[PDB]
């Protein structure tokens, strides 16, 4: 499957695509305000996420690190990206399906547009100002707007016993981007595209 990853933001992002122990296609990659990324990305790719990582810096051996999003340190991510970091994440080919969908419960960092380039499906998108919104305890000095599961780690913010319920923090990432996951039991926001779709992951669609 082809993702076409594309900045629009005003600012330069640091793409990241990773299925948690695997980079997909290179992993990441700087792109400048306007610069497009082409990835292919192998079917059946279960539990696959893009990401932008802001203010990084990196050395020629693509070691260093971001302000958001940073994979351990690398340009390349082989793992998913520290929080906040709003997520693409997508299953491929799963029994003939492709299933998408735009998540906060890892907190957000960049607003972003996630939509087949193919037929069959809607996409889905988070762009409204959650940074600026952003409840005081939630805030992030680097940037972005963490989740609460992030900052206070209880068992009612992080789901861990598999019961929670929506909370003020969660209502809150809710309000702002109703199509996106607030929190681990939310009501799917899922989209279910034909398998073997093909999709752009806008940064700052508006």
């Amino acid at each position: 499957a082809t993702f076409e990853i594309v900045n629009r933001c005003s600012y330069t992002v640091w793409a990241a695509a990773s299925k948690g122990d695997a980079a997909l296609d290179a992993g990441g990659r700087q792109l400048n305000s306007g610069e497009s990324w082409t990835i292919n990305v192998e079917p059946g790719t279960n539990g696959g996420k893009i990401w932008a990582r802001t203010d990084c810096y990196f050395d020629d051996s693509g070691s260093g690190i971001c302000k958001t999003g940073d994979c351990g340190g690398l340009l390349r991510c082989k793992r998913f990206g520290r929080p906040p970091t709003t997520l693409a994440e997508f299953s491929l080919n799963q029994y003939g399906k492709d299933y998408i969908d735009i998540s906060n419960i890892k907190g957000f960092n960049v607003p972003m547009d996630f939509s087949p380039t193919t037929r069959g499906c809607r996409g889905v998108r988070c762009a409204a100002d959650i940074v600026g919104q952003c409840p005081a305890k939630l805030k992030a000095p680097g940037g972005g707007c963490n989740d609460a599961c992030t900052v206070f780690q209880t068992s009612e913010y992080c789901c861990t016993t598999g019961k929670c319920g929506p909370t003020e923090y969660s209502r809150f990432f809710k309000r702002l981007c109703p199509d996106a996951f607030s929190y681990v039991l939310d009501k799917p926001t899922t989209v279910t595209c034909p398998g073997s779709s093909n999709y752009r992951v806008t940064f700052c669609p508006t």
